[PDB]
């Protein structure tokens, strides 16, 4: 409390003192390890107690359905959300390399970046 800057310190205090409870829910998406629904920014699945991988363009959790990867450093990314964001810098998020949009390619199993690890 005492180092908050007092800009926003009358704002937070104000938050305290009239709590407003109100909330957009977040869509809960499945697990890819074993299908537990958990939300879209939730990477330590409750369900199989994995840490699931993440976009490297959104941070939300990996889906089996929306899968790429960077060309450069072989990151998970959803491939709808890189592509987006590739409109907006011409660089990866993760790797720093530049990137064009052309270069992103979809994938149909990720399963080899879904084992458990104790199997590696």
């Amino acid at each position: 409390r005492s180092k908050i800057d007092a800009k926003y310190k009358k704002k937070i205090e104000g938050m305290v003192r009239r709590p407003d409870i109100s909330e957009i829910e977040e869509a809960t998406t499945p697990c890819p390890f074993c299908k537990f629904l958990l939300p879209e920014c939730e990477l330590l699945c409750p369900g199989c107690k994995n840490s699931i991988p993440y976009c490297i363009a959104t941070g939300r959790h990996m889906l089996k359905d929306d899968w790429t990867v960077c060309p450069h450093c072989d990151f998970p990314a959803l491939y709808s959300e890189l592509k987006i964001m590739l409109n907006t810098e011409s660089t990866c998020p993760m790797c720093s390399e530049r990137l064009n949009a052309a270069q992103l390619k979809k994938i149909s199993d990720c399963t080899q970046y879904l084992r458990t690890e104790e199997e590696l």
